[PDB]
This record gives C-alpha cells, structure tokens and sequence, in this order.
C-alpha cells in the first residue's frame, strides 16, 4: 500500500547551470528531484555567470524552460553593485539571495551597510533569503528589524543559530528557516569516513550535540530543503575541495526513515517539505501533482545515485526505509522506479504563472 | 487597479442547514462567503440534527452538495456518546470540533474525561478543533499532551487565552488558533450601541486591552476565521437572545481596512486567511480560483450586509476601505458587484477530490 503525498517543494537547490554543467544542469538535477519525490525547485543564483542582473537571470529562464523536468522558480543573487537596480525583474524570481559568509560564491559583500541596502531597496513584498552563519544570524536579523522586514535563514546547522531563531521568534520577528538533511543526518563523527575533502560542507557538519538542539527544536524549522551542492567525486577529492553535497535522491528517504522511527510525523515532514514552502515563498499549487511512496522497503544507501552527475554522496551506508515510487506531475507520470519519463523542458517556471505571482499592494 | 489574491478560506462558519434554514442555508450563507471573497468554508456541526453521526453527517454532505456556492468541508461533532464510534467517516470531514463551553449548541461534554476519549478515538493524522474559553484553553490544551497531539483553538478573544498560547508555543507544543473580526474590531465599548441582545456572542467581546492584546500578539494568531453565526434580528433582540454574529460578508472589508491602515500586511492577512488554513486543515488548492479587490474604495457598512438571512451586522456604522469586486471560482466567474453568479449546488466536498483526502500512515 503507496501513501500519496502532494508535490513536495525544495526551496534550496544548486543546479549548476549556466557554467558548472560536468556537476549538474537543470536536466539532470531535476530528474535527481523527482526521484527524490520533488515536483518544485528554486535554484539558487551562484552559477556562472551569476544571477545578479537582468540578462543573466534571462539566460537563466531559458536554459531552465528548455532542460528542467519539474517545475522552478530562480533566485536572483544580491551583489555589492546591483541593490537598486532589480526592480523590474524582482517579481520573476524566487526572491533574493544574500551570501553573508564564506562557501561557493563569489557574491561577496564586504559591509552591513550592503545589506542594509538590499533589505531597504528590494520589494518588501518579496522573499529574502540569507547564507547567515552563528553570529551572522543575529547580525541579518538586526538588519531585518531595521529596515521593517522578513528574513529567512537558509540551512540552520548549529544549536547555537536554532535556539537564536526560537529565541527571535517568541518575541514575534517575523523569521523563518530551513534545515537541510545532512545537518540532521551526520555530525563530526561522520567525518572520519568522509575525509576532509568530501566531508567540505558550508555549514560544516556539526557535533552531536547540534544534530539532537536541531531535532530537539523542530517546532523551530519552518523548511527542509536540501542545500543540494553537487560538485563531482574528483573535485571534492582533489586539492582544494569545494564545500558541498548533492542531495536532491536522499532527502525524502532519510526523512521518511525517521518518520517510520516516530522521530517526526508525515504531517512534520508534510509542512516542512509542502505548505511552509509555499507560504514563505508564495508557491503556486501544481495541478495533478503528487508522489506516491512506499514506507515499508528498506534499502542502503549507494555509492551514489543514479540522477545527479555528482556521481557521489556522503549518506553512502546508511539504512533508510521509504522510497520514492512513482510521480505524477501536471497530469503526466514523471518518474517511476527509477525512471524518469517527462523530458527535459517539460517543468515550468511557476513565477510566470497567474497564481504564481507574489501579490502585492498597487 | 485591483489586486489578485488566491481563493480565501474560511474555517469557521455555521451554515444553519439542516433545522436553522431561516437564519441562514447552505446556499445564502455561501452567497455570502462568495461577496466576502471566501471560496472555501468549514461548516460547523451544530446544525438540527447536528452532525455527531454518520447518518446525521450523510444527510449534511447532501444538503451542501445540493445548496453549496462555494466549495466546502463539515466538520464532525464530539458528544457524550460517539467517541470510538467515528473512524469510518472521520476523513470525510473536515475535523472534529469539540464544544468545551456554553455556547449556541447542546453538544455537551460534561467531563475532561470525555474529552481524552475523543482524543484518545479520533485518528491522530486528522484536525482537532475546540471552543475552549480562559482556562479551557488550558485544559485542552493538557489533554492534548496527555494524548501527545495537536490541537486547534477557535476564535480566540482574550489577552489571557492569547498570552497562554504564545507561552505554550514557546514550549514547543503542537498548538494553533485563530480570530474572529468581532474581536479585533468590537470591543465593550460596542455595547452601548449594540444593546444586550445584539451584543450576545460566544466568546464575548473584550475589554480595549483585550482587543490590543490580540493585535499586538498577531505572529501567535494563525488564522482568521469569521464564527459567521447568523440569527435574525427578532431572535437576536427578543426574550432569549442567541450568541453569534454574522460574518461572512465584512470579514474581508474590516481586514482590508487594516492593511490600508498598516495594521498588519497583505501578507500577514494572506497567511492567515489562505495559506494557514490550508496547511492546518490539510486542504486542497482550487483549480482557476481567485478574488479581485479594490483596495480604494471607502464605504460604510450598512444595517445588513445583501446575502446573510440574518439581515443585521454588528459592525453597522464602521467605515471601511477595501471591497470585493470580483470571484473566480474552478474557472468561472462566481461573484461581480454584488451578483452571485454560480447556482445553489455549484460548490464541491473537498473532502472527496483525491487531493483533498488528509495523508495519513497505512
Ligand atoms: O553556501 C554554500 C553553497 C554550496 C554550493 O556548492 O553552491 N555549497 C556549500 O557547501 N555551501
Ligand atoms: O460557540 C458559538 C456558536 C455560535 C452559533 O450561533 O452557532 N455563536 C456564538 O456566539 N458562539
Ligand atoms: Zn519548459
Ligand atoms: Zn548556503
Ligand atoms: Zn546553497
Ligand atoms: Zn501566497
Ligand atoms: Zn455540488
Ligand atoms: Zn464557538
Ligand atoms: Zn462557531
Ligand atoms: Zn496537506
């Protein structure tokens, strides 16, 4: 007996392309999320060239509408020249990316007052979305304060950032956050196997004692969303590993794993991966849209899986039970038992659509 | 130039049919939903006979199949008899409602005893919803734990009900709840002119510090929802006065005058007017669905609103700035201007599409 789930949403994916396509492009990274059981991406904008600007976020449209599979919405990326200059395209994106720390980009901003930029000259209407490590939780949420806002924290890692959420979230802030698989999944003690190259990930795996202040606060995550990052085996390997992992084929599985364990319940898992996704980004339902899965057969973890052109994955050995049997997208079976049956451009771009729209006030 | 936004739902309604056709039917009360921008309502059960049964329950889903504008669930009741006696029909509805307190119903629990029953019964994975009043707040919420489940808090009114549920968020604790415009927009100081009859409501109005205390705690409220509880005015201000106010059709005007005013955002009223609606209840998105708004127009609300039976309003006299101009409902137009254009029996059990079903563990 298949439980039917309604189309789940990943609001954190690196699909490589434009500029990295021999580590994923929007073909291969959206066949990766409908075996995972997701029929909705938002592809971050830290591709080459970026998505700072309105010919790049165009090209970006295209190579999408042509190679994805399932439906996306593309983040635009903040820079430190281009606050100001977003306005007409802003309503076509996912919302804005700020990278406040060090990881794989090269949106650097150097000062606050950058931030403070964007937060006062992007459209208030619209999502922002932070890379905001430890204190630079604290310091984005300042900002956010400052200029009257929302902000959502990408990928919580760290007891210390979950429980400065929790703490800004009972005096009535309005933040949200997300939590990505690995931060729940592995920990410092995963790193011996790992090694230090494929082990390189932005957040760094944290203690156990981040992984349990993580579960121990899921009322505090809003999201799950994979941070998937792939980059290839000898990359990861080689002499100056990028931090990254894909993630996309493992993240239903690990969390369906722990729902069977009763550490969550599909109703946790359901408006972590579906409602909570669409209200913080003003997600549009997809029509004749859902994933069946199989709860009961229990499998290992490969040495990687068959979509994502990482060709690896740091979950390799783990037991999981739940899988991914068949999704139906817009009316069409999209993927079953490990084949994946709507071709590239078959997805679409959902902030195009009427309902996909953010409203706003005239 | 209007503004677009999704299909609103309404959580809490009572549509009178069966037994209380004079005040109100399925078909004038989704009348009335449609002119207050609403395109999905959650009947409640204490209708004669109320819906505490599955032949009761039967009859229901047929009157609003027949009656229904708009599309629509019912909720099930909980009585001193039918705890254990529900799991066949309990996905059907859109949850169960218990009635902690003295209200317009005869759905009486006389023991918290009673109440762990229907905790203990009622599936896990399916919405529970209670008229739980001060410290019923908090003795529903301790059996909610004592059986390790959620539970929903309708049409909270007190400073001292809001307080406990943020400090029961706090702590984590699987809690949500929402506001009826009366109590946001009507205060003791209403009485004078309403007079006793009139001003007759479950919970009643509160004090000027309750009504800031709710505004002021407007992250902790996760839904609006009107309590439309329509009586005629002779059964309102004659010798036994019934608690309830008609809601429907100024809901939406009464909010939208706050967002012009900054009171809250367009967002803030999206959220808990759509999106958490939808994730509480686990409701489905409606195909080609939505509203059009004219956030410009001033008017007064009048001594009754055009489609309730209940021909009076309590808000008479309030200036309001915001109107329904236009409903597009499953791909036609339902409302324009003060025209319901959709026939008695246009609307739809959501319960029944494939999506609409609450996911639950085989
Ligand atoms: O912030 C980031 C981005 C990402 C990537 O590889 O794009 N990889 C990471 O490990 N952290
Ligand atoms: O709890 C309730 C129910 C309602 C009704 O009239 O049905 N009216 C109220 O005032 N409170
Ligand atoms: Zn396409
Ligand atoms: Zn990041
Ligand atoms: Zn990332
Ligand atoms: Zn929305
Ligand atoms: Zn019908
Ligand atoms: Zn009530
Ligand atoms: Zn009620
Ligand atoms: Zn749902």
């Amino acid at each position: 007996k298949l439980v039917r789930l309604p189309g789940l949403i990943d609001v954190h994916v690196h699909l490589r392309e434009p500029g990295g396509t021999h580590k994923e492009d929007f073909a291969s990274g959206t066949a990766a999320a409908l075996a995972g059981g997701i029929t909705m991406v938002c592809a971050m904008p830290n591709t080459r060239p970026p998505i700072i600007d309105a010919p790049a976020l165009a090209l970006a449209q295209k190579l999408a509408e042509a190679g994805a599979r399932c439906d996306f919405a593309l983040f635009l990326g903040a820079s430190s020249e281009n606050a100001g200059t977003l306005g007409t395209v802003a309503g076509s994106a996912a919302g804005l990316k700020l990278y406040l720390n060090e990881t794989f980009s090269e949106l650097r901003l150097d000062s606050v007052v950058q931030w403070m930029e964007h937060f006062e000259t992007w459209p208030s209407h619209l999502p922002i979305v932070a890379h905001a490590e430890q204190q630079t939780v604290a310091a984005v949420l300042m900002v956010a304060q400052l200029t009257q806002r929302s902000v959502h924290i990408c990928h919580v890692a760290r007891k210390e950032e979950i429980l400065l959420i929790k703490a800004a979230k009972a005096r009535g802030l309005p933040v949200t956050c997300e939590v990505a698989p690995h931060h729940l999944f592995l920990s410092h003690d995963d790193l011996e196997r790992l090694g230090p190259g494929k082990g390189e990930v932005r957040p760094e795996l944290g203690s156990r004692q981040d992984v349990e202040a993580l579960w121990e606060n899921m009322a505090v995550i809003d999201c799950f969303a994979s941070d998937h990052a792939p980059h290839t085996l000898e990359e990861k390997c080689g002499s100056r590993p990028p931090p990254g992992f894909p993630g996309l084929e493992t993240m239903l599985p690990l969390l369906l794993t722990a729902v069977s364990e009763g550490r969550l319940s599909l109703d946790d898992l359901l408006q972590r991966l579906h409602h909570n996704p669409r209200r913080i980004f003003h997600l549009p339902p997809q029509e004749d849209t859902y994933v069946e899965v199989d709860l009961e057969h229990e499998w290992t973890i490969p040495s990687h899986m068959p979509f994502s052109k990482a060709h690896w994955t740091p979950f390799e050995g783990q037991k999981v039970k739940g899988t991914v049997r068949r999704v139906v997208l817009q009316g069409e079976v999209a993927y079953i038992d490990g084949q994946v049956l709507v071709p590239p451009g078959y997805g679409q771009d959902v902030r195009k659509w009427p309902q996909g729209a953010v409203p706003q006030l005239p």
